[PDB]
């Protein structure tokens, strides 16, 4: 059993108490204490990565399986804000398109590729890129 | 006004005729023979013309209108040959996806590329460039 396997099963475990709601007072903030000390060290440790991409952080972080409702997750806004970092890194780099579809892993999605929640990303990159 | 703007009027009225079913055998056989007479010569010219584009093929013989009948269309087929000649002749170069998106001119379409008509044949060049 690994320590961010077990961890990141933390952070969804929290993340579903936290979206039921009706927690005492002082419990949702003591949750919301331990999610907030995690944020940093899981997003600096992504970016460091080599194996680490967006669906996978996607998948890693209970996203995935909550389809439609996934921005009601707390673990959304860290989602967001990792994928917002490698933007921010691909245009520093001013990476091309069919780069960022690489690290995206779109290329072995195959023809389900339009189908992954990176595919909107890599569209808008595309069409950012080429926007004359 | 214009010569090749008469033929294409000329392609899409003769193609109506022929959906529309009020033809003779004998007015149907001639007006068939007449279109193939115009295949090859369309093809050529299309394919040795820098400024002839597949979304621009796709309107002026009548298809962008018809939507997913356009299948429906005699000039369908006029307009796939054209384009698995492209498709044959950017494969053979190796030419990158990105090419191919400003090739397809879906950089002029931003954030409307998606809707496209080339736009499904531009996500099977780009799965198929990445394949493995």
């Amino acid at each position: 059993l690994g320590y961010n396997t077990v961890q990141l099963w933390r952070m969804r475990r929290t993340a579903n108490k936290l979206m039921n709601g009706k927690l005492t007072t002082q419990k949702e903030a003591a949750l919301k204490k331990w999610m907030a000390s995690q944020q940093d060290k899981f997003l600096a440790k992504w970016l460091k990565s080599s194996s680490v991409y967006p669906d996978q952080v996607y998948s890693k972080l209970g996203l995935t399986k909550l389809g439609a409702s996934a921005k009601s997750s707390p673990n959304y806004q860290l989602y967001e804000k990792y994928t917002e970092a490698l933007l921010q890194r691909w245009t520093n780099f001013k990476a091309s398109p069919d780069t960022v579809y690489k690290s995206l892993r779109l290329d072995k999605l195959g023809a389900k590729a339009p189908q992954s929640p990176s595919y909107p990303m890599y569209e808008k990159y595309l069409q950012t890129f080429f926007r004359n």
